[PDB]
């Protein structure tokens, strides 16, 4: 049976349920069969590396895959590439450095541009504030992590190009609704003239909308989030959170199957020296 296979992170998370449907749907259009696999828990690094390994011994033309960690699947993917399997990295980037040393490569990496995500949620505040503008802040995530710092850049640059906006306080905050509430109230005392605050995660965001529920500024103050969890989504339907910048799972999976099928057609796997393709998929701004 099937000519293509897709390993994902898990399927108890709606994010990955939406990705599966996008690869299936996109398959029915291209004329290719697909088998979608995943290991139960988000922290099953070994159980996914066993999964992938089992698939490698079957006869799949190509295999797209979302790695739990950046190095848990380097040896199976590099093996897969020597056999001539058309691999396509999804969501998070696999350690290319390690992969090089493994003697392998990938046809393409398909992810969401985290900087654009930050500018998308900052730009939403900009337009809502209007000409008048006003003061804003960015509750950052934890330092060292690229994915939250990327949202930190984009959101910063987008408010600097708006010469009617005042960035009061972009300060660190580890991914925590409690610690997000505590630095929230800190900015609301230092600068109580704030009209909105974008947060670099949906966890922090509900902790900042708690600091606005405190001072009972709910309505004037605009909270924004990222990732778009099912929880916060509801919030935004109820007027409790202003908005959140979700990803596009379905398009990431569908684009990933498209690039895999395109490499197969070519009849030759990407050279080692050749860098992979790099498609970014647009983020979505979920609003009332």
């Amino acid at each position: 049976a099937a000519e293509y296979a897709v390993v994902l992170k898990t399927l108890s998370n709606p994010f990955w349920v939406d990705m599966k449907k996008g690869i299936e749907d996109e398959a029915k259009t291209l004329g290719v069969s697909v088998d979608i696999f995943a290991s139960p828990s988000e922290g099953d690094f070994q159980s996914q590396l066993q999964l992938f390994e089992d698939l490698s011994n079957k006869n799949y033309k190509g295999i797209a895959f979302a790695p739990l960690s950046s190095v848990n699947l380097v040896m199976p993917v590099a093996r897969a590439w020597k056999k001539g399997i058309y691999l396509v990295n999804l969501d998070e980037k696999i350690d290319m450095d390690n992969l090089k040393k493994a003697g392998g490569n990938v046809e393409a990496f398909v992810t969401t541009d985290n900087v654009a995500v930050g500018a998308k949620g900052a730009s939403f505040i900009i337009d809502k504030l209007g000409a008048e503008g006003g003061e804003v802040a960015i509750i950052e995530g934890k330092a060292g992590n690229a994915s939250g710092e990327a949202r930190r850049n984009g959101a910063t640059e987008a408010f600097k190009k708006a010469s009617q906006i005042k960035l009061v306080a972009s300060q660190p905050a580890d991914w925590d609704r409690i610690k997000a509430l505590d630095v929230a109230t800190n900015v609301l005392q230092r600068n109580p003239n704030i009209k909105a605050i974008y947060c670099a995660n949906d966890t922090m965001a509900m902790g900042v909308a708690q600091a606005v529920a405190n001072a009972g500024k709910t309505g004037k103050v605009l909270v924004v989030g990222t990732d778009g969890i099912p929880e916060a989504r509801k919030m935004v339907e109820a007027g409790q959170m202003t908005a959140t910048v979700a990803q596009n799972p379905a398009d990431i999976g569908a684009t990933g199957l498209k690039l895999m099928v395109d490499a197969e057609k070519s009849g030759k796997v990407i050279p080692l020296d050749k860098a992979p393709e790099f498609k970014l998929v647009d983020s979505i701004l979920v609003t009332q």
